[PDB]
């Protein structure tokens, strides 16, 4: 219901607990390229690998972190699992919030349907389902945006602000999403209280979605007003035609090239956006972040389930 748009996001590991390798097999070449997984025949190991893995500013600084792509977001499990059924496994992870998909049997529907009610889990497919591979990887990009979802609740909390509210805007934030798609974007961070964006690639290259709302329109307006701009800047702002690409109040003679053309998005309520190239409104230290390409290059061939 909130947080159509997290806070963050970037591309996140998911985790398939199975002991049917031909299933694997059938499966994991089938996904799409560019998910990061780890396979594990036991759910003893895949738990116990589980548990060793476990102001606004700070949110962006996640992207000089060069082990978020590792998080673990989604895990799959048999429930047919040996030493341990598949219900049980997600019970000893349940107080994490990965986001468990489980793959019942003939005779599983109803123990997964009262645990899909419980909150035990939050996807079940039978695994001889003739589509159960593509169900799965539906589920799985489904499940990886509800991580980060639940994820924006406690970053909120954890850094004592309140969300903009574009994050919440269901058309707007169809808007975003198809945006992220057109310009490639891979991860983002949220970068001010307007709801503006650090976006970037799979090659880790910069850029930003500047986004004001109304009420910061007639501040920016109140101030150029206020410090005397030109006469073209009283105009564009007042109309919203141009919003400020700056993070600090302008020179009356510098407001010219700090104003970008913006588009007009109407739903919950108005916004003024413009998706612009590089570091514009903060640095970015490009050589201290790890891009995402560059992370699935650098996975180690011994830990790979295709060797």
């Amino acid at each position: 219901q909130h947080f159509s748009i997290p806070t963050c996001y970037f591309p996140s590991t998911a985790v398939f607990v199975d002991d049917s390798r031909d299933f694997l097999l059938n499966f994991v070449l089938q996904l799409d390229e560019g998910l990061a997984y780890r396979v594990f025949d036991s759910p003893f190991e895949a738990l116990d690998c589980i548990k060793q893995k476990r102001d606004l500013a700070a949110i962006h600084a996640e992207v000089y972190n060069s082990r978020r792509f590792s998080e673990i977001s989604v895990v799959v499990v048999d429930y047919a699992m040996p030493g341990m059924d598949g219900l049980e496994f997600c019970r000893r992870i349940e107080d994490t919030n990965i986001k468990k998909i489980l793959l019942t049997g003939q005779a599983d529907e109803k123990l997964a349907i009262a645990a899909f009610n419980e909150g035990l889990i939050h996807r079940y497919i039978k695994k001889s389902d003739p589509d159960v591979a593509s169900l799965i990887t539906q589920s799985i990009h489904d499940l990886q945006l509800q991580y980060f979802q639940s994820m924006s609740d406690m970053i909120v909390r954890m850094l004592s602000v309140t969300s903009p509210n574009c994050l919440h805007d269901k058309k707007y934030a169809e808007l975003f999403w198809r945006l992220c798609r057109e310009k490639g974007i891979v991860e983002f961070y949220l970068a001010d209280n307007s709801g503006s964006f650090l976006m970037l690639d799979d090659d880790a290259n910069i850029s930003f979605l500047i986004v004001k709302n109304e009420a910061d329109m007639q501040l920016h307006y109140d101030l150029a007003l206020d410090n005397g701009a030109s006469g073209d800047v009283l105009d564009q702002l007042h109309n919203g035609e141009k919003i400020p690409c700056f993070w600090v109040t302008p020179q009356w003679n510098e407001w010219s090239n700090c104003l970008v053309p913006a588009n007009r998005f109407v739903s919950d309520e108005t916004y003024f956006y413009a998706y612009v190239q590089g570091a514009v409104l903060f640095d970015v230290r490009l050589d201290k972040i790890l891009s995402y390409h560059q992370y699935l290059e650098e996975l180690d061939a011994e830990e790979m389930f295709l060797n």
